[PDB]
C-alpha cells in the first residue's frame, strides 16, 4: 500500500528503532554495532583505503555531545553514507 | 549481496537520478512531480490536515537559490520526510 519510497524511510526508522534504548536514542557501542552489521560493504570498501570510518563517527555526529544519536543526527549520519554512494556513482572512489 | 540498508540508500539515490537533467541536479517541476508520485501517502495524510506541503517545498531545500535541487538539498528533504515518519511512530499527528 505504501510505495518504494516510502517502505524505505519506514525501514530506516525501523532500523533506528532497532539500536535504541528506553529513551529512544542510540549510544555508541549500538551505534557502531548498527553500523557493521548494516553497512558492511561501505565499510569493506573504506577499510582497503585504510580508513577505519568507525573511529570518532559517533562523535562526529553527536553533536550536542549528549553521549546518544538521536534521529536527528542518525539522519545525518545516513545522509554521509548516501553521499558516499552518490559520489561513487559518479565514478569517485569508494570511501572518499 | 547488499544488506537491505544498502539496498535502501542505492534506491534512494536511483531516485535523486531518475528526476535529473544532464546536471545531476533535479528541477522544480520535477521534484514536485517526484514527491506526488513517491510520496503519495505522506502528502495525503498533509491535504488532509490542510496543509498543502509542496508550495514552497522546493524554495525551502535550494538553500543556494540556484533553482536546482543537488543531491546535498534531496537528501535534506529525504530527512524531512523521515522526521515526519519518526514523530507519527511516536504518537505525533501526520504531517506535524
Ligand atoms: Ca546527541
Ligand atoms: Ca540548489
Ligand atoms: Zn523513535
Ligand atoms: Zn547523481
Amino acid at each position: 500500500s505504501n510505495t518504494q519510497a516510502e517502505r524505505s524511510i519506514i525501514g530506516m526508522i525501523d532500523m533506528f528503532h532497532k539500536y535504541t534504548r528506553r529513551d529512544d536514542k542510540i549510544d555508541k557501542p549500538s551505534l557502531l554495532t548498527m553500523m557493521k552489521e548494516n553497512f558492511p560493504n561501505f565499510l569493506s570498501a573504506c577499510d582497503k583505503k585504510g580508513t577505519n570510518y568507525l573511529a570518532g563517527v559517533f562523535e562526529k555526529k553527536d553533536k550536542n555531545e549528549d553521549k546518544k544519536i538521536d534521529f536527528s543526527e542518525f539522519l545525518s549520519l545516513m545522509g554521509d553514507i548516501a553521499t558516499d554512494y552518490h559520489k561513487k556513482s559518479h565514478g569517485a572512489a569508494p570511501c572518499s
